[PDB]
């Protein structure tokens, strides 16, 4: 169908169009036990899907996607909820494509309907052949898409491959002012003919709609790194700090990857199998080596180091100079005798003539150290190295040990860490060590990811959650991705930010992957 | 006639006396009290931009009816009016969100509940029928009441010169609506009209120098925040540290310190401020006497700035000495910490007894920098319910009253001199006097016209609830003098994201 | 109505009886802004309510009630879920008593409903007064109960005070065998008259019916106690081990009580303004007093103690001869130039006469100290001191600050706790300190609340969860309260049973607070 | 009643409104001891009132008056002369608001009704109130 509205002040038309590029293939429904209906108002309320909104400005380029929608329960909150106590669905969507227009000047939108198993084209001039619509800005309001549950099974369930709504720029828009956007949302309400098969208990663990995370402040949340000092901050440092693998990495796929735990309290402390040998250039350092509690010394797909030890980044090439510092002591009946601070180096000093290396290779400055005991290592800080450019050194999985990947962030944006402050230990001591102090920074804490690695994520998606400070109300808006790296819009110098860690996070809305983020961190100071 | 969710019609059974209405109130033209807000370029997504609680006071005049009457029951039919353009391009959603449920944060939630998308396009005279959930036959006062929320949805952009688009809601009741059990009209439910006195500025009382008049009204861009606890009122009292309705009786303390001197000065004689409340210093009512300077900057010891006052040892009441002495808030820095208001006063004279109980009457600053240092108030302990700091929303910029403390010199090395500083003050007690009376609808804003001179200049600012009076301006030259021989007039309710249409240019 | 059928054999008979005492008041739903029906097949799904079953033995007495159920939602599994989305609900529920009963030789059971703001009285003579059905065990199988919604409201609202179902014993139950019982069921579904009012969005933290709680072994739950040593086992020590106040003293209503905190990482370090007076007895003990940041020294309403430290319980009597270990250091320009481990006593040498107590006051062995500095605390551990029982001490809350009760199970179970080894810090040095390995142990540590503080506890419901561990699959249920102390239940001796720490909880079913445990951990060894 | 004109170019729409936020008391004049007609040209000639026009720029502020005419002969060139000869006078006047507008961006008008003695208020938001 069509219909259109003369804009206020008789300058323009508004049209809203019903279309259906139609596969409308209604299942019989015959082979489900039972056919459950739902509440007849949920086919009344349309409500806006996860994924939306997207903002088509000038420096958009046509053949880049947009939206890509899986027409499944989950376009809308109230048949994503029921779902969860549901086997199977059966049934289309209306999705409404609300568009900010105006007669701007110009500037072409192009809807798509997807079957599963077909790629989703990266041009304007594919998605033309399948089914779609044409928008112009000029005189776009809405469009109701009917879209089709395309499928050849009479009823659906989870995990089976589903159609797509891709929505892309026809042409590109064009304005007067270069600030002149167009806000697209996109909605959706199951259409009559969608129905429900089984009733089955809810997952107690569902991939819920809404995610809720508690009011929890940053600097309760504490922390890998780190464990022992709590986070104080959130630094955004745009040092094109592309996080390499470190402690605190968590995805929720997987939980913890990399020699990551959800117990880092303290600096999960390791002992050694301090073994002996004769040492050129430092007589005074010693090759002790870990020793792997739950991950026999001998499995090279295991890390080749105790879960929870990780850096502090050391064993540069400057590691003869700069060093890390772990308490130490003889391991003996009961316990320890005494335990001091000594230099531990964690690198590539000469055994090895590698970089920062993740051995299973420690030395350190006390020549006490005999072959004939076990050392406990607990670490704590640097010493003479420096401050918060080599505490984020880069040793990696130089093996087949399945570690985290390198991530970095996608243009535009940069990390948003976790901090902590490191003080340190002097001593005017005829035999004693000297610390620096230094800032530590790391990705999200398990705390606050124990909320998603329960409460779900809808695939594909990366959270964008809010964050209130003290009053007046101040809120910035980062995205949480799935592997576990927040980030936020950034704009202007390369200033490290620090942000309060008083305030807590909040659900906003599932967003895709590439999807810029309208409050921009301005880097001032 | 856009509904978002049917409004269910209650035949008043259980009402003692079904109170019928005046059946001219049915104009759907009534603006709605509150119901005034701009939408801008600046306006995020999803920033909640309106929220009326569906109830009589979304009418003019049911809202002044509903004094009379203990209860209600009916729906609302909203009329928006929005002064868009052609070049306007943007969305608005309007979900009445139910009566005991929390009002999201996010659009992605708002849109579960019942709602409507507005274009600017096409939503000048868009009728919206506002219901009232219940489940009971009529409201009480103090029920909890349903909630209209109006929402950025897609953000305001603008095909051409960025515009403000200025919205604001008309109201009629249903013909259903109905009052019952009339009762006497000085209730809650603040009138819709807040009629204030016309009082001159200068004829207020400046809280944080009660001895010298309101001179002038001052707008400072730099100045993005008051700590200040010595002038600071709200309509919702409630407690606010160390605020007095009667600035000028308050100015006056006792303080009493044994043996005792700053590390590098002993001549700086400590000094226990005497509270008019009796011990012990429980941390939880304020430890200063509820009205006392709030001036100063986090100066370290040692050939520096400081305030001045005027002691004096008390004689059995009798005769008492009186002489202006140098005067330094507390040692702060001999405990790694900032001028609070806890710590204890000091004197510059090495002539105060161990057990003595000096005045102290603050009257300027000396050897001091310029009103950029006397603004910053010391901080607070965090214990005690003190004024919380407070900003001015993104864009807009505080007003603040302005008077002109003399200095004072000395002839004889005996006195001290007193350079002469200009005071500030976020409000004067005079202007809330009638406000509580009215009261402010529902955490919403009062826009008052500050007639200039005559009527030919007329400024705006909003008259928050907490306690401040913001204006819009787009400027530097943090020195901005507005006359105080004016007054106020009331001009609407309006939300806090309202937005004013006169900015008045910082650099003129 | 009613129903009988003659059991197999024909040695009995077995009555289903579909009872009402009826208030049946149905709405006409006319002032509810959209009345929402269900899926048809909810009303004919009957599914267990959570706070069944309750085993009725010969040791019941009647006046002890065993069912007490609000009429509501959360009756059954699918109008639970579905009321996250639904501002109302109006109408009753079908609720039946199946009773695992036979011609067992007597008992009667009775069941009465209770109208809101009516207390539940404790005696089966009193419920005879209300609405009521009276059962023998000898024929019953089933009973229908036609539930009303009790209410002067023309549809409900979330927290309005609602009707009850109580069952009590009528007559005790006697058997041949001692061991003979009775396993009583109870399962719900909602009346055709019952629908819903308003779609709202769902709450993202939702009072869920079923709990989902992460395949998360407590091993990796660590540790409010100790945070820098794992948790290793899971201790039930019959010593009427009631739970003084202490860390890591977690409910889900507020959070964190007492001095709980979720990120004790390490042993939540603290400082001292290290005051010194004249000494009695030891003059090398100096009187330190615990700085508190956010929460300033003036303030009898809040702890006198930082967030985060706390017990090793120390201050016996005898705590001038054990003490207490934590590291210590002068604080100097960016931290500490050394850090020795020196003896903590924190209790009550002379300036107080008290027990252990939660000063704000602190001596240390070192001479040393000097007032012009403040000295950082770090807990290690204690030092000639008794073992996992002078560790467990009775500080309290001597004063306003609202601390967390003193928590005892009820009659027969017994905690069962996080446990975790310190070791001991051997020194030959002409200047050091000596430890002595202690064990520690704990209530639920922060991990694994963090679902129950975002998933949801019904009121009045303890969780009942069970623990799997290495195969062959072995399960132990125990009983998570809301106050926060898991419990199991314990018969035979006292000895320390230690329960392996690998293995992970998983949701049972909600019962209620006097729920016996079917399965009863032996103390064999 | 309502009447709209698409403007020349069709970029704009004008709204010519008739209103009537009607008192519409009409007398019998029973008491007047005569009763006097005027030429009918007259109710056909509609004249500039004294106090128009009143030019409504950026710098005006919602509040300020800018109207303020009293119903009366004196609205009309041709009844305030007529007046001269008359002792009385019962009637309302149908007055015109001509606005050189356009689609410029943006802009409302609030034009209100109020009754003798009642003190004329200073803000848009109690305009809304009378009869408007």
């Amino acid at each position: 169908s069509s219909k259109t509205e003369q804009v206020t002040g008789a300058t323009g038309i508004t049209q809203s169009t019903v279309t259906a590029p139609l596969p409308e293939a209604v299942s019989s429904l015959s082979l489900a036990p039972t056919v459950n209906a739902l509440d007849p108002w949920v086919y009344l309320n349309q409500t806006e899907v996860p994924g939306g909104t997207f903002t088509v400005s000038s420096a958009t380029q046509p053949g880049s996607v947009l939206l890509e929608l899986e027409i499944s329960p989950e376009l809308n909150l109230y048949t994503s909820h029921l779902f969860r106590m549901y086997a199977g669905w059966s049934g289309g969507f209306s999705l409404k494509l609300l568009v900010a227009g105006n007669a701007f000047s110009a500037g072409k939108l192009i809807a798509a309907i997807i079957p599963p198993n077909i790629e989703v084209p990266n041009s304007a001039y594919l998605l033309t052949g399948f089914p779609h619509e044409i928008l112009d800005f000029r005189t776009a309001d809405s469009m109701e898409i009917i879209a089709p549950d395309i499928k050849n099974i009479d009823y659906h369930f989870r995990g089976d491959k589903l159609g797509k709504l891709v929505v892309m720029v026809y042409s590109p828009l064009r304005s007067t002012s270069a600030d002149f956007e167009i806000e697209i949302k996109l909605t959706s309400a199951p259409l009559p003919d969608f129905k429900f098969t089984m009733l089955v208990p809810p997952i107690q663990n569902n991939a819920l709609p809404i995610w809720s995370i508690p009011q929890a402040p940053p600097y309760s949340m504490v922390n890998p790194r780190s464990p022992l000092t709590p986070v104080v901050e959130l630094y955004i440092n745009s040092s094109y700090a592309t996080c390499n693998h470190q402690l605190g990495r968590y995805t929720i796929y997987q939980g913890a990857i990399g020699n990551s735990t959800f117990n880092p309290s303290g600096a999960w402390t390791a002992t050694c199998t301090a073994e002996a040998g004769s040492v050129t250039g430092h007589p005074n350092w010693r090759y002790a080596l870990l020793d792997l509690p739950d991950n026999p010394t001998f499995d090279p797909t295991l890390p080749p180091v105790p879960r929870g030890f990780c850096d502090w980044g050391s064993g540069v090439k400057s590691g003869n100079k700069q060093h890390l510092v772990c308490f130490t002591g003889k391991k003996v009946e009961g316990g320890f005798q005494d335990v001091d601070t000594h230099m531990w180096d964690y690198g590539d000093n000469e055994t090895v003539g590698l970089d920062n290396t993740y051995q299973r290779t420690i030395y350190i400055k006390d020549p006490s150290l005999e072959k004939d005991a076990q050392y406990l290592v607990i670490p704590m800080g640097v010493s003479g190295a420096a401050n918060d450019d080599t505490v984020q050194v880069a040793p990696n999985c130089y093996g087949s040990w399945d570690y985290a990947p390198t991530v970095a962030p996608p243009l535009g944006e940069q990390f948003v860490w976790f901090r902590s402050q490191l003080p340190a230990s002097k001593t005017t001591t005829t035999s004693g060590v000297n610390s620096v102090p230094v800032n530590v920074n790391a990705l999200m804490s398990p705390d606050l990811m124990c909320s998603a690695y329960a409460s779900g994520f809808p695939l594909g998606k990366v959270a964008l959650l809010d964050y209130v400070l003290f009053g007046g109300s101040v809120v910035r808006q980062f995205k949480l991705y799935p592997e576990g790296y927040m980030t936020a819009n950034t704009t202007g110098s390369n200033t490290g930010f620090i942000i309060p860690a008083d305030g807590y996070f909040r659900f906003n809305s599932w967003v895709s992957p590439s999807f810029m983020i309208s409050s921009v961190v301005d880097l001032n100071l």
